[PDB]
């Protein structure tokens, strides 16, 4: 009846400004609002945050803007012998610094079928893509960037969704950066170098030519943003794991604590 924190980002990490503060616990809280209380953020310019719930083992903390490039993130994680709920006591305290780095927004934008890459507001790649097909598109909303791979064998039953089956896949690609934990990347698609500006070919990833998804690898980190706009799609859900900017900070800081 102990339960161990963990969080991240990882003490001395430089992450993108759209990084949340993620307090993962190895057993389900029963007390959500005892977990919160043992959890204090110092910001750096100050900034205003919130605790929201994404599963019954995981809390994240994040403003309601993007965060300033620069700040610098102290979260002190009290929960050594705190009272966690039905007899569940935390085992340790954790602690974590990290700091914003640059502000990196990557938009893809289905109308213009460009992925624009600007950082702190200034252009520095614009590059042709193929999204998701109709039948099969890319949600459009706020993507929070996470690992990246340098080559890795995309297969669908990783999803349960069999190969051989109507939403089913199996690709080997190079050079992916994850964008959402249901298995959105962006990577490097060389036999659709002719769509890419032109007709949206994929599962829903972001096909991108071979040296600008090493680009994109080599620049774009954990915690920058891409935006999709004008698909198809619908939206990003924000409990993905990497959604947390598409739900709305009012709905956001009312927090699901009770929940």
């Amino acid at each position: 009846h102990l339960t161990m924190p963990y969080v991240m980002p990882g003490d001395g990490e430089v992450v993108g400004v759209g990084e949340p503060v993620a307090i993962r616990f190895d057993e389900n809280i029963a007390d959500r609002g005892a977990a919160e209380k043992a959890i204090k953020i110092t910001t750096n310019p100050p900034v205003e945050g919130a605790f929201y719930w994404l599963n019954n083992r995981e809390v994240r903390w994040r403003p309601e803007h993007f965060w300033k490039p620069g700040t610098a993130v102290d979260v002190a994680v009290n929960t050594y012998g705190v009272d966690l709920g039905e007899g569940m006591f935390g085992e340790d305290n954790v602690q974590t610094h990290f700091t914003i780095g640059d502000e990196v927004i990557a938009t893809a934008d289905d109308n213009t079928k460009i992925l624009t890459v600007r950082v702190n507001g200034e252009v520095v790649k614009s590059m042709p893509t193929s999204m998701g097909k109709d039948s099969t598109p890319t949600a459009n909303g706020i993507y929070i960037v996470g690992s990246r791979y340098k080559h890795i064998i995309m297969d669908s039953s990783t999803y349960g969704v069999p190969v051989n089956s109507p939403n089913g896949y199996r690709t080997d690609v190079d050079w992916a950066t994850q964008i959402s934990y249901s298995g959105v990347f962006v990577h490097s698609a060389p036999w659709s170098v002719g769509a890419q500006g032109h007709t949206n070919t994929s599962h829903g990833c972001l096909n991108v030519s071979p040296s600008n998804a090493q680009w994109f690898y080599d620049h774009v980190k954990r915690g920058d943003i891409v935006e999709v706009v004008n698909t198809v799609g619908g939206t990003l859900p924000g409990i993905d794991g990497l959604g947390d900017w598409n739900i709305p900070w009012d709905q956001w800081r009312a927090g699901n604590a009770k929940a």
